[PDB]
């Protein structure tokens, strides 16, 4: 009973198996709830998920980039078996505990910046998100929020209002919170199309944004800019250099507060421990979830301590939040990370994945761009000769290389973006092969 | 190393280990998290809750009507030590899994009403309470929702216009979700005070309710009526016979959503499975969270199943919601309570709480009205000849309480509220030591 690090087809995709739970499923859980590839997990470790029928697929969406530090992480594994023994839940608002202040200490420490910072926690990216707008609210005393318009944020009332998107995240659930505007972002590849300056220069793209942002709301009415570092659900936009640091300076220079959502880039999954690194960005509040505890519900948002601090006592909590188990993972999570080159890593993954799909690129048009970094990669798929979505092909690859025992996911605003997100436990032979199988099913 | 059911003060409290845990706490943790009793918990079970400094207190709390089943129940302990070695998180929306499909028609089984019922899974109160709103929305594709003006529904923006009382739940953190309306709750205790048959007669405390909505909104704008059976942090408010039902029936008339908000009523906590099971109310949604799984971040919403199904297809969803960990929690938290007789002990521990409280508001009219069911109790502290709130008497009391080693909780519109929410694996003799310990300190 240890699991092997090999691809393993005994039945077809979905097998038997699942399509008997299948059933189950669709008689008890709402019709609302889409699944991407209907197979049912009995384990999963390392770079691979094992299935009810025996299979042995290979990994390239870590459950959207959660299970960054590999399933079942040992330390994680450990830490909550201990944990899940001495209490499983006080409240933090009624009985605190150690877990929960250790946490906020190591967030407080690895986020960007130098100076006093504070954390607090909640369970989902969207609880994390919808709380760094009250903070910035609260310490500001303005109204308005900036998201951006390839933006995802989460499916709440003002998480789905931040999202750009209507299908499926937003259609049918309004009204929705007001005073939320839409800027445009830093997307090279579709920039390029119409000005070349643009694309490459990012302190001209953050201009753009904000001459819209001066013109439709005003500083003087602005509480808040949120922003992906790297645009997720909408495509893995990567922003020209020089876009970040543009809108941070412009933050400051007109007290409103700068928030980088790094739900999805956080915890080593770019090649740092934020994304926000690379350019040295400093925002004013960061939001963190999904790696954060390698699977568990947890969420963060760390900041400034005087923002932090602005909300009244009690008008920040919940329930669950900084549950002391998810928190024993988290520790663990980023003992993981540092005692294991989880960085270096995303690093390593980077090259290989890089290497591969700018090779096939050469060879093939239908590649319309190939961005991201560490082990948050992707190609837009378009019609070859042009720069036209091509949304038919990228779901026939995915249904293909499902079919074949390769998780693979897609996004992107135009339905045309093939993602990777293994876990950084993937080794190099896994990863290729799933790349193999990518090349494969696109040659012919 | 076995958690022994008895009180035992080794030092003031909150103690020196507590008191140094704590300044960790305020240099690490954001100020907007308030903390009701500063000692900081190492290990819990039973009835009571062991912290730094080695003393053991008498849970009256469960973490606010969370572990229900005690903390770090048997039976979970076991179910999580076994799931967290399989897999952490796949995401459901990714690749399914049989425990959130179990999980699923468990809560369809248990649940009020019996024609076909879906569920979907999130991690927090809040978040199924906004999924209720959004399957509303999508079924009827109207916009309004109407609350009452006790309610308390949670900390995201629509959750937050939602709840009644701006401190500390809304000051500072709007503009809110458009389209909620307020209506008049039942409330015996004060409603009495003006109107003696509105007090009793149910029915027309939901005339009462019914006209207003009917004159401010009108059905025809209306997607949802939602409803706590018991008005949790409002101040344990039982509403008159009666009123649940012609709620109910209105909604029907009039094809409008009814939705039960459970989340602090469900699981055992009121002496049946549901709040809503005493009167047989069979509302359209009911909204689950806090005792479903014994303190780890999972929460629900099951109701029927053409409203359920009424959404498209990812058009609900959320990475974390329905962890597999938090799943094989639930699963055991529903075999504890049907396997060991919960439902029972929460009316054995009703039967012995009242008896106390009653006999006491006979010796002390400050005592304005105990009222409560199960082990969801609570006495309204009032000035001694009147019906006028002392929340200063009230703060008095659990401070007194707190030094004496009683983890006891206030909740109330006017701050005036003793609340009782035990776990209910608490022995008869440390629940009387509790209530001693209360006589006592108002005793002298
Ligand atoms: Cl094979
Ligand atoms: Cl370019
Ligand atoms: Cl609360
Ligand atoms: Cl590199
Ligand atoms: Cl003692
Ligand atoms: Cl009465
Ligand atoms: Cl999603
Ligand atoms: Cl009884
Ligand atoms: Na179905
Ligand atoms: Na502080």
């Amino acid at each position: 009973a240890s699991l092997d690090q090999s691809r393993l087809l005994v039945t077809e995709i979905p097998g038997p198996a699942s399509l008997e739970l299948n059933k189950r499923r669709a008689a008890a859980v709402s019709g609302g709830v889409g699944v991407t590839l209907p197979v049912f997990v009995v384990r999963a470790g390392g770079g691979i998920v094992e299935d009810a029928d025996g299979n042995r697929l290979i990994d390239l969406g870590s459950g959207i980039a959660v299970t960054t530090i590999g399933n079942s992480a040992p330390r994680v594994v450990d830490a909550v078996r201990d944990q899940v023994e001495q209490f499983t839940h006080t409240c933090f608002m009624v009985t605190p505990y150690e877990q929960y202040v250790a946490v906020a200490e190591q967030l407080n420490r690895i986020t960007p910046g130098s100076g006093e910072k504070r954390t607090v926690l909640f369970n989902s990216g969207a609880e994390a998100v919808e709380n760094s707008i009250k903070v910035a609210r609260a310490h500001t005393r303005k109204q308005a929020v900036v998201a951006f318009d390839y933006a995802y944020h989460g499916r709440t009332n003002l998480t789905m209002a931040l999202t750009a998107k209507s299908m499926p995240y937003k259609s049918g659930f309004g009204p929705f919170a007001p005073e939320i505007y839409r800027a445009p972002v830093s997307y090279p590849y579709r920039d390029n199309l119409l000005d070349k300056d643009i694309a490459t220069d990012g302190e001209l793209a953050a201009e753009r944004a904000i001459n819209l942002i001066d013109k439709q709301i005003g500083a003087a009415n602005l509480a808040a800019v949120i922003i992906e570092p790297i645009a997720g659900e909408g495509g893995f936009i990567v922003p020209a250099d020089g876009f970040l640091p543009a809108l941070q300076r412009w933050c400051r220079d007109n007290d409103v507060v700068f928030i980088a959502d790094e739900v999805q880039t956080g915890f080593a999954r770019t090649g740092a421990m934020f994304a926000c690194d690379h350019e040295n960005v400093e925002p004013d509040l960061i939001v963190t979830a999904k790696g954060i505890a390698d699977g568990f519900p947890l969420s963060a948002v760390t900041g400034r301590a005087e923002i932090m601090d602005a909300p009244h006592t009690s008008g920040l909590g919940g329930t669950f939040g900084g549950n002391p188990v998810a928190c024993a993972a988290a520790l663990a999570t980023i003992e993981t990370i540092e005692r294991d080159g989880m960085v270096e890593r995303a690093r390593q993954i980077e090259r290989l994945v890089m290497d591969r799909l700018l090779r096939l690129q050469a060879a093939d048009d239908r590649l319309g761009d190939v961005r991201g970094r560490g082990a948050m990669i992707a190609m837009e798929l378009v019609k070859s000769g042009t720069a036209e979505p091509d949304a038919a092909l990228t779901q026939k690859l995915a249904a293909a290389a499902h079919a074949a025992g390769v998780i693979v996911l897609t996004c992107g605003m135009f339905g045309n973006v093939i993602r990777l997100l293994p876990p950084l436990t993937i080794s190099d032979e896994l990863l290729s092969e799933g790349l193999d199988i990518l090349c494969q099913i696109l040659a012919d």
